[PDB]
This record gives structure tokens, C-alpha cells and sequence, in this order.
């Protein structure tokens, strides 16, 4: 197995070197792509638009993103991934030859296992959901089926172009291997396909949401403690990251390994509370639900206000307070977009 892993890592390093040497003018573009591919966008800008255009698509998108990130976290704990930017200077594979020369950028020194990829998984799942939803909705073109085939081709080409750019962004930056992004894309597609045959989540009571959140929380923490007690190292990437980085300022130490989990659970619980609240059942499901200007105004407000609100950062001096504040902060975005803004808009322009 060692020979295969070494060959795969060598192929990844060679690809990174080729991309960095021959495409030195795409640095800003690749950095911008890596910044755009974050999941914060999928929770802040992508969700409100699709939710207010088609509620089922938005709910499916949020569920897919949350479950994909949860699986990513658990398998990141298990799989013991690797990264290129310390493997190039760490391994003894290049003892007999010349070590390849690669460049490190201010966004390449990172802490944590290198598998599976997170950006690739999130983008693959969310964009597959969006493309499939759009193709299903627009299956009523009054044309001799030529225009629909053209739309299929164009949309699939766009999806694959986005996937290719995201895959190349993490390879040029020397932060992933090709197999670690291929597997992430395949896993995201698999999850997005699996949540196409689950019809028990579009109308679920608050008890079900609470039980699912509690089960996920309990399983995550129990698995963490079981791994800790079984003599398994869980802090090994930090040493390599702080040792092999070029400068001792790009590396960011967090010492809070329960941030993404709590943020995802908070978003899920906020959606659960919003869906069963009285504000949602009164405003978003009343008379002003089929009128396009109301939905457009809701989208615009839920974008601007959420982007302004995102500037608030919880303190990180106390771990428990940080966790509670992060949970409550992530639980507001769905609870805001679904419930509060539509209610305020309906009250403002519904009392003549």
C-alpha cells in the first residue's frame, strides 16, 4: 500500500509544480476561486435565493450541505489525511533525486487532516442540487425538445467547469492532492443523490428535528471521546503545520475542534425552529406568497441584512461561551431569513 500512496503523492506534487510554473499569472484568480468556494456563501447567499424561489429546493440544499459537512468532519477525524506543503519537505521519497520546488502562499499553511476535501464536497453537493432542481423545474419548454437538450448541455457544462476550477484551485495552491478532491466531488454527488429519495424532511415536526440534532451531537462527541480513550492521536497535524510553514505568522491555531460541528447543528436547529414557527405559517404561507415583488424584496433584504450582520464575531477567550455564542449565531441565519424578514415586510406593506 505504501508504494501506491507514494506514487499518488508524487503525481500530486508533479501536478502542483507544473501548474505553478506554467500558470504564474493565474494566482489572483485561483485565490479568488478558493475564497468564493467557502460554505459560508452556501449558507448566507445561496440559501435565501433558492428558498424564496422554491422552498423545497432550499430545504434540500441546506440539508445536503449540513450532512455533507458532518460526514466530512467525522471522516476527517478517522481517515488521517495528508497535505502536500509539508509532505514535499517531509518524506524521504526524493532522497535519490532532486526535490521539486513549490511556492507557498499566505493561504496554504493550514492545520488539520487533508482528507476529505471540504470545499469540493460542499460545492459538488450544492451545485448538483441546484442544477438538478433547475432542470426539473424547466421541463416545460414549448419547443421541439431541441432547446431543452441545449439547456441540458449548457447547464452540465457550466457545472463541470465550476467543479474543474474548484479542483484546480486547491492543487495550484499546494493544499491538496488530486485524489483528495476527486473523492470529495464523488462523495458530494453521492450525498446529493441520496437525499433525492428522502421525502420525510420537507414537513417534519420540531420533535424530529430536535431528536436528529441530539443524535448527531451525541454521536460526534461520543466518537471523539472513544477515539481519545483508545490511545489514538488526534493532534498530529498541528506540529507539522507549525514546523514546515515558511513563516511563523500564516499558521492559525484555533484549539477549538468543535466549531464547525456546532455551527452546522445551530443552522439545522434554526431551520427546524423557523419552519414550525407561527411567523412562517402566517406570513410566508399566506396571501403574499405568489407575488413576485414580495419575494424579490425578501431576497434583497435577507442578503443585505445578513451580510451586515456577518461582521459580528463571538469572543474566543472562553471556550464554553465561544461555543454557545457560535451556536446561537449560526442558528439565526435560517431563523432570520425564513421568519423575521418576511414577517416585517408583510407588516410594513400589508397594512394600508
Amino acid at each position: 500500500m505504501e508504494e501506491g500512496m507514494n506514487v499518488l503523492h508524487d503525481f500530486g506534487i508533479q501536478s502542483t509544480h507544473y501548474l505553478q510554473v506554467n500558470y504564474q499569472d493565474s494566482q489572483d484568480w485561483f485565490i479568488l476561486v478558493s475564497v468564493i468556494a467557502d460554505l459560508r456563501n452556501a449558507f448566507y447567499v445561496l440559501f435565501p435565493i433558492w428558498f424564496h424561489l422554491q422552498e423545497a429546493v432550499g430545504i434540500k440544499l441546506l440539508w445536503v450541505a449540513v450532512i455533507g459537512d458532518w460526514l466530512n468532519l467525522v471522516f476527517k477525524w478517522i481517515l488521517f489525511g495528508q497535505r502536500p506543503y509539508w509532505w514535499v519537505l517531509d518524506t524521504d521519497y526524493y532522497s535519490n533525486t532532486s526535490v521539486p520546488l513549490i511556492k507557498q502562499f499566505p493561504v496554504t499553511c493550514e492545520t488539520g487532516p487533508g482528507s476529505p476535501s471540504g470545499h469540493a464536497m460542499g460545492t459538488a453537493g450544492v451545485y448538483y442540487v441546484m442544477v438538478t432542481s433547475t432542470l426539473s423545474i424547466f421541463q416545460g419548454k414549448i419547443k421541439p425538445t431541441y432547446r431543452f437538450r441545449c439547456l441540458n448541455v449548457i447547464l452540465w457544462l457550466g457545472f463541470w467547469a465550476v467543479q474543474l476550477n474548484v479542483c484546480l484551485s486547491r492543487i495550484y495552491l499546494a493544499a491538496h492532492f488530486p485524489h483528495q478532491v476527486v473523492a470529495g466531488v464523488l462523495s458530494g454527488i453521492a450525498v446529493a443523490e441520496t437525499f433525492s429519495h428522502i421525502h420525510s424532511i420537507y414537513n417534519a415536526s420540531l420533535k424530529k428535528y430536535f431528536l436528529i440534532t441530539f443524535f448527531l451531537f451525541s454521536f460526534a462527541i461520543g466518537f471523539y471521546l472513544l477515539l481519545k480513550g483508545l490511545g489514538v492521536d488526534l493532534l498530529w497535524t498541528l506540529e507539522k503545520a507549525q514546523r514546515w510553514c515558511e513563516q511563523p505568522e500564516w499558521v492559525h491555531i484555533d484549539t477549538t475542534p468543535f466549531a464547525s460541528l456546532l455551527k452546522n447543528l445551530g443552522t439545522l436547529f434554526g431551520l427546524g425552529l423557523a419552519l414550525n414557527s407561527s411567523m412562517y405559517r402566517e406570513s410566508c404561507k399566506g396571501k403574499l406568497s405568489k407575488w413576485l415583488p414580495f419575494r424579490l424584496s425578501s431576497i434583497v433584504a435577507s442578503l443585505v441584512l445578513l451580510h451586515v450582520f456577518d461582521s459580528l464575531k463571538p469572543p474566543s477567550q472562553v471556550e464554553l461561551v465561544f461555543y454557545v455564542l457560535s451556536f446561537c449565531k449560526s442558528a439565526v441565519v435560517p431563523l432570520a431569513s425564513v421568519s423575521v424578514i418576511p414577517y416585517c415586510l408583510a407588516q410594513v406593506l400589508g397594512q394600508p
